[PDB]
């Protein structure tokens, strides 16, 4: 239906660490779900979620993966045109 999110996932190539709480903590080999993409107007910039958190990462560091395949349904919003 509609608003649904990507539901896909990305797999660290290399290691950060985040200097502030909106940026992800993430390290190699680490997989983390993508929101979506340049999420802060910046080119390569994926929102993504890891432990409990979702802020910022440098897509250009990660590798997309189909982990999930089977998913929500989604469906549960209004109207739109």
């Amino acid at each position: 239906g509609s608003m649904k999110y990507l539901n896909v996932l990305a797999k660290a190539l290399y290691d950060n660490v985040a200097e502030s709480p909106d940026e992800l903590s993430f390290r190699k080999g680490d997989i983390m779900t993508v929101l979506e993409r340049d999420t802060q107007g910046l080119d390569g910039w994926w929102l993504c979620s890891l432990h409990g958190r979702q802020g910022i990462v440098p897509g250009n560091r990660l590798k997309i993966l189909v982990g999930m395949y089977d998913k929500k349904p989604a469906g549960e919003f209004i109207v739109t045109d």
